[PDB]
């Protein structure tokens, strides 16, 4: 993999956290001060945390060297990184987030409203500036993802933004005499006159403008493919309670009539604090380390009432369709569990979502007798006795699931009750 390599040798600023301590790895070798209240993570993705908080609030400065500064002030360069920002609402206000401005001339990210603006500053008049909107009907509940900011500019070329891998947006950089570039950034989340959190993780600066293949290149080396990932990206994890939740149906929570599954429209878009939990259980895996992984065979418990139900197959009152068998709630031994209740994850990630498929296993092993996916179907449930009626439920087709395994209808996502 030379392609990594060619990469890193134009770093010329590489803000990693080694042994709980944030430095520069790019090797010239930047000074990089931490005041404020500044959590860090110890777990991997060994990211840092900020706040908008008053008083003692996170700061993070890095200061560079002269020589390395000047050569990348007119040529080009690249900027890149994992962010998150928690209630990341629409209707925000203006915060500067990362800021590398001296007397009024440089380059500064910030946050208003759905957008992530970047800015290119040469006098306190004239400003040319390329940002991101997220899709507010996709993200109701606040865009709280991670995602991965990628910048490149070229002076006498272009300026061009990407999240994702995805190119955004695209613009032309007017003629800029007299535009200096600072030889600080500053990481603070600093509120635009007339309470969020911000998780800041790889933050690197090229000399060079990065091309599709290559931004994508380091997404992927950035991240571990196989660990399952929850709604908001972090690592999925076992024994921990989750909202499961369709892709296509993120307006509906999970309820319980009779031994059935039935999904409900949530009263508001605002939290996802609406329905039964569930939590994930090991069952098989290469390693364990209570993060979920592809290929691992795992089923899922929820505590209804005061019991604890696992899900798994039920016989409906009337057949549903050809090789579909509806998943429910159900108080069932272990035994019972292996046979009809346990599941191969598959972690499938998207622009849109971290989410996941999850396909019927034989007897707690890897080999796939089914997929898990969504349907209304009419029959009975719990106390209905004369009528037949319409329920979303969760269903496993078994077989012949060919056409659903790239159907967005098999995407689950799972959302934290933190």
């Amino acid at each position: 993999n030379e392609y990594f390599n060619s990469i890193n040798d134009s770093k010329i600023l590489s803000l990693q956290n080694k042994k709980n301590t944030l430095m520069d790895t790019s090797g010239y070798n930047a000074e990089v001060r931490v005041e404020g209240n500044v959590q860090l993570n110890p777990i991997f993705p060994f990211d840092f945390k900020l706040g908008s908080s008053g008083d003692d609030r996170g700061k993070v400065i890095v200061t560079q060297n002269e020589n390395i500064v000047y050569n990348a002030m007119y040529e080009s360069f690249s900027i890149s990184f994992w962010i998150r920002i928690n209630k990341w609402v629409s209707n925000l206000p203006g915060y500067t987030i990362i800021d590398s401005v001296k007397n009024n001339s440089g380059w500064s990210i910030g946050i208003i409203s759905n957008f992530l603006v970047f800015t290119l500053k040469q006098n306190e008049n004239s400003e040319q500036d390329i940002n991101f909107s997220y899709d507010i009907s996709k993200n109701a509940a606040g865009y709280n993802k991670w995602f991965f900011v990628t910048i490149t500019t070229n002076m006498m070329g272009n300026m061009m933004i990407y999240i994702n891998g995805k190119l955004i947006d695209t613009i032309k950089v007017k003629e800029l005499t007299g535009i200096n570039f600072s030889k600080t950034i500053t990481f603070q989340m600093n509120k635009i006159p007339n309470n969020i959190n911000m998780w800041i993780r790889d933050f690197y600066i090229f000399a060079k403008e990065l091309d599709d293949k290559d931004i994508n290149i380091l997404f992927n080396s950035l991240q571990y493919t196989n660990v399952v990932k929850d709604y908001w990206g972090n690592d999925l994890r076992y024994d921990k309670e989750y909202y499961m939740i369709n892709v296509n149906y993120m307006n509906r929570y999970m309820s319980k009539k009779g031994n059935g599954i039935v999904f409900n429209t949530r009263k508001n878009n605002n939290d996802f604090n609406e329905g039964y939990k569930i939590i994930i259980k090991r069952i098989r895996g290469n390693t364990n380390d209570t993060r979920v992984r592809g290929e691992n065979v795992l089923y899922f418990n929820t505590t209804i009432d005061n019991k604890q139900y696992s899900l798994g197959m039920y016989k409906p009152s009337r057949n549903l369709g050809t090789d579909l068998v509806p998943l429910g709630a159900l108080d069932q031994p272990m035994d019972e569990i292996r046979k009809y209740g346990s599941f191969i994850i598959q972690p499938c990630n998207t622009f849109d979502y971290y989410a996941s498929q999850l396909f019927l296993s034989s007897n707690a092993t890897t080999n796939r007798l089914g997929i898990l996916s969504i349907g209304s179907y009419s029959f009975k449930l719990g106390d209905d006795y004369w009528f037949n009626h319409e329920y979303l439920i969760p269903v496993i087709k078994i077989e012949h699931y060919a056409s659903l395994l790239e159907s967005t209808s098999t995407h689950w996502v799972f959302v934290p009750a933190s």
